């Protein structure tokens, strides 16, 4: 049961200049982080100056995330997404992760039925085309469910018909999310629980005006620091327990909250939790 | 003086099955529009038939909008993203829409303020190529201000920025965008007055909690019906009427609201202003 922490989680203070990524490792050490997950959005950084700042902290990748849009309709752009879901796949390589976490789809990029209907067999062909390289690189490949509705790949009927039609591919559950798609997380857990092998830890609370995010039972969300809403998360930590779930919980915070302080006051809560389940 | 309607604002419909595209223009035929402004997010529905639904409904598309990835590091997805935008652009040709506006990055992958300085130059050298084409099929290429701030196309100077490098490049005024990014909407208008070839008019009304629309002074921002909320409508008429501006005023709505409800609310506000000005 060791965590991580998502760099995305940071990014507002990456934005801002505040911090670099050699600073989100080290702040990820200090705060006593078994592995960092890492964003990846471009390869501006070569994979020497990475594994240099990971062994300085001594911090390890337990995942790499990246957003790539498997369900493009044009065949060059398609062929081209694969492409670098490939190269992905060789940064986890490089940099010594054992996994991949594919967000594959935009939700600006569904825009009617239909295409949500289109977006899913194009969406599993090309994660049957990934998700052979990835084993042949000894990489396991991921998907998260969403929180887009539109996005076929948010339900957990709609995550188990892409994780049975693609050999090989696994699951990130991001717990949090599942709320917004209107399921129980810990349901989603159990049932999908043969397939998840990471998960992501976000909480929510409910508001009374618009956030763009509002959960299919019209309960207006806003992210919260773990603990203050609504999510269960001892009962997903005794059951992960109780099955020997050996992946990592990566920490992910998405609100305002100054982001080394949500995670300083998250964690205590999230720790907390799971020393009471051992 | 001219009013279009934005596809993008029946999105919701759309998304539910409700309201296909011929649903859409015919809802802007009954409502008095002149056009419609086309969200294109693939090339699945054939020419020939958008063709025989406007001809139907006698209506226009007054421009074509897209998202495309101008800020992709990897040469390959870079090239790509250019080639797709002139298949946008040969779009337009075949639907006979005379404008296209492009978003010429994603939020998501912009994760560090690094990236947001390598991302400029990089969708500047695009634009560079792309406008060209565009000229060379008749088409006018605009690229509109956005709201995420991580992306280097959202204040005044921003915008201008990029203007002033890429010959022949108009702007969309996205007017609300601009309360956003912590400028005047008004002041954005006569400073870029002579870009400005197209206008999305939104409104926003102001929030106590999170919403994922925060403006850079503080305010959380909530999408408003036209009229209810803080964007001064009747300003940004008489300083385009002053200017005899030609092109359209394109209706948007991010909101929750049932969206032909929020249409038919909102034109009647934006019509009366428009008429007190005349
Ligand atoms: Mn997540
Ligand atoms: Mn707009």
């Amino acid at each position: 049961m060791k965590f991580s922490l998502m760099t995305y989680s940071m990014v507002s203070l990456m934005r801002s200049g505040e911090m670099n990524l050699e600073d989100v490792i080290a702040f990820a050490a200090n705060e006593g982080f078994d592995a960092i997950e890492l964003l990846m959005v471009n390869f501006s950084r070569s994979s020497d100056e990475i594994r240099r700042m990971l062994e300085t902290h001594q911090m390890k990748i337990s995942c790499i995330d990246a957003f790539v849009d498997l369900a493009a309709q044009q065949e060059e752009n398609f062929l081209e997404n694969i492409s670098l879901s490939q190269r992905i796949i060789d940064q986890a390589v490089e940099l010594s992760a054992p996994m991949v976490m594919l967000v594959p789809g935009f939700p600006d990029l569904i825009a009617s039925e239909k295409d949500k209907q289109q977006a899913l067999p194009r969406i599993i062909s090309a994660l049957q085309k990934i998700t052979p390289y990835a084993q042949s690189k000894g990489i396991v490949l991921t998907i998260e469910n969403y929180s887009a509705l539109q996005m076929p790949f948010c339900s957990i009927a709609e995550v188990l018909t892409i994780l049975e039609q693609v050999p090989g591919l696994r699951l990130t559950l991001d717990y949090g999310n599942m709320l917004v798609a209107g399921e129980d997380p810990l349901e989603a857990y159990e049932k999908l629980r043969k397939y998840i092998v990471n998960a992501h830890l976000k909480d929510w609370k409910v508001t009374s005006g618009q956030t763009g995010t509002r959960c299919a039972d019209g309960r207006h969300l806003e992210p919260s620091l773990h603990g203050q809403g609504v999510i269960n998360f001892k009962s997903l930590f005794a059951e992960m327990v109780s099955n020997n779930y050996k992946g990592y919980l990566s920490f992910e915070y998405e609100g305002d909250i100054n982001a080394k302080e949500a995670v300083r006051l998250g964690m205590m809560h999230l720790r907390e939790q799971l020393n009471e389940v051992i």
